[PDB]
């Protein structure tokens, strides 16, 4: 499913992400466009083998199993497939724990690279929320 940008705005308020650990709710509407563009089918591989998965493009490394990432851990304890489902509740529910380990939202590249710093609430500016 290709999310529109109000649409995925009020599908993230309603999973608790809105002010989740001090990020408002443009902050994740803009890290999900730089990552998967909107797309919850999103894959990239990474150098050293590991694969990110959908929305919010989560590293097999650390959260997700994939089968094919030798030497990793699962700590969201799902299947990385399970991070593609046009329903974002295991997206968000594994964002929650990643974002809660100390380094914050950080842990995304391109929210680190394109979103920090800049005026976020423009992500959701004009949408019924
Ligand atoms: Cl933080
Ligand atoms: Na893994």
């Amino acid at each position: 499913k290709v999310f529109g940008r109000c649409e995925l705005a009020a599908a993230m308020k309603r999973h608790g992400l809105d002010n989740y650990r001090g990020y408002s709710l443009g902050n994740w509407v803009c890290a999900a466009k730089f990552e998967s563009n909107f797309n919850t089918q999103a894959t990239n591989r990474n150098t050293d083998g590991s694969t990110d998965y959908g929305i919010l493009q989560i590293n097999s490394r650390w959260w997700c199993n994939d089968g094919r990432t030798p030497g990793s851990r699962n700590l969201c304890n799902i299947p990385c497939s399970a991070l593609l489902s046009s329903d974002i509740t295991a997206s968000v529910n594994c964002a929650k724990k990643i974002v809660s380990d100390g380094n914050g939202m950080n842990a995304w590249v391109a929210w680190r690279n394109r979103c920090k710093g800049t005026d976020v609430q423009a992500w959701i500016r004009g949408c019924r929320l």
